[PDB]
C-alpha cells in the first residue's frame, strides 16, 4: 500500500535533496511530508537489519527516530522501481530558518540563543545515535512556530558517525570547514562545530560570513551587525581554523553566552506569537 493511506498535496521543497510534497495521512488526518528520492541520484547506500539495502538517509533517520522532537521524524518509507518515498512528520505552522531570517533579518541574541541551543541539542542527539548530519545550515532547520521548537531535517548528505577521517563531502560548501577546502579531509565533530559557527553567525548577522573558498581558508570574521562582545567570541571559537582549537559541544553550551536560554514555548510567545 502507498497511494491508499496518504493524500498527496502541493510541492513544498525541491530538488537536489529530492522533491518534497505536502501530504496528509488518511488514517488520522496527520499532516506529513512526502519526500521522493530518485535511485539514480543516491550516492550512499546502507544495509538494514532486514539485510535489505536502502538509501543512507533512511538508515540515519531510523537511528535518530524516537521521542525526541529536535530531529525530524521518519514515519515510514516505501521502495519504488526507480525511486524511494520517505514519509516524514510535518509541523504546522512551520517555516525554515532561512525564510524566517530572510524576512526578519538578523535575529536578536535572546532568540538566536534559544534557536542555536536547540540545534546544539539536536546535533548532540544525532551524534549519540551514531549519526553525523554533515549539512547543518539554516535551510535544513525547521521552526515549529507554535511550540517554538526547531527540527533538524534532511540527512541526505549525512553519514554514520566515525572517529576516523572523512574524505567525502556532499554538503553545502559555504558551510564546510577550511580543512575540507584545503585538504579534502576532516573529522565529523570538528567540522560540525565549524558549520554551527557559520549558523550562529548567520542568525546574529542575518547572513553567512564566508562567500568564497579564500575567505573560508583565511577564516577572518568581520561583523556587519552589532553583536554582543561575547557572542562574537563563541562564533570565532567555532570558526577556529585549526580543528583542534574548535570548541566541543560541551564547551559551547558551557560558554557564557549560552546561559539562561529560553524554553521553547517562551521563545514562541516572546518572538513568534
Ligand atoms: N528536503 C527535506 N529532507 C528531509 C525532510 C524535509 C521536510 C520534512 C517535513 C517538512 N515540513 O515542512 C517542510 C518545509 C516547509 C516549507 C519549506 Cl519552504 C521547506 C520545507 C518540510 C521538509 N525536507
Amino acid at each position: 500500500p502507498l497511494e491508499s493511506q496518504y493524500q498527496v498535496g502541493p510541492l513544498l521543497g525541491s530538488g537536489g535533496f529530492g522533491s518534497v510534497y505536502s501530504g496528509i495521512r488518511v488514517s488520522d488526518n496527520l499532516p506529513v511530508a512526502i519526500k521522493h528520492v530518485e535511485k539514480d541520484r543516491i550516492s550512499d547506500w546502507g544495509e538494514l537489519p532486514n539485510g535489505t539495502r536502502v538509501p543512507m538517509e533512511v538508515v540515519l533517520l531510523k537511528k535518530v527516530s524516537s521521542g525526541f522532537s529536535g530531529v525530524i521524524r521518519l514515519l515510514d518509507w516505501f521502495e519504488r522501481p526507480d525511486s524511494f518515498v520517505l514519509i516524514l512528520e510535518r509541523p504546522e505552522p512551520v517555516q525554515d530558518l532561512f525564510d524566517f531570517i530572510t524576512e526578519r533579518g538578523a535575529l536578536q541574541e535572546e532568540l538566536a540563543r534559544s534557536f542555536f541551543w536547540q540545534v546544539l541539542e539536536a546535533v548532540r542527539h544525532c551524534h549519540n545515535c551514531g549519526v553525523l548530519h554533515r549539512d547543518i545550515k539554516d535551510e535544513n532547520i525547521l521552526i515549529d512556530l507554535n511550540r517554538g521548537e526547531l527540527k533538524l531535517i534532511d540527512f541526505g548528505s549525512g553519514a554514520l558517525l566515525k572517529d576516523t577521517v572523512y574524505t567525502d563531502f556532499d554538503g553545502t560548501r559555504v558551510y564546510s570547514p577550511p580543512e575540507w577546502i584545503r585538504y579534502h579531509r576532516y573529522h565529523g565533530r570538528s567540522a560540525a562545530v565549524w558549520s554551527l559557527g557559520i549558523l550562529l553567525y548567520d542568525m546574529v548577522c542575518g547572513d553567512i560570513p564566508f562567500e568564497h573558498d579564500e575567505e573560508i581558508i583565511r577564516g577572518q570574521v568581520f561583523f556587519r551587525q552589532r553583536v554582543s562582545s561575547e557572542c562574537q567570541h563563541l562564533i570565532r571559537w567555532c570558526l577556529a581554523l585549526r580543528p583542534s582549537d574548535r570548541p566541543t559541544f560541551e564547551e559551547i553550551q558551557n560558554h557564557p553566552w549560552m546561559q539562561d536560554v529560553l524554553l521553547p514555548q517562551e521563545t514562541a510567545e516572546i518572538h513568534l506569537h
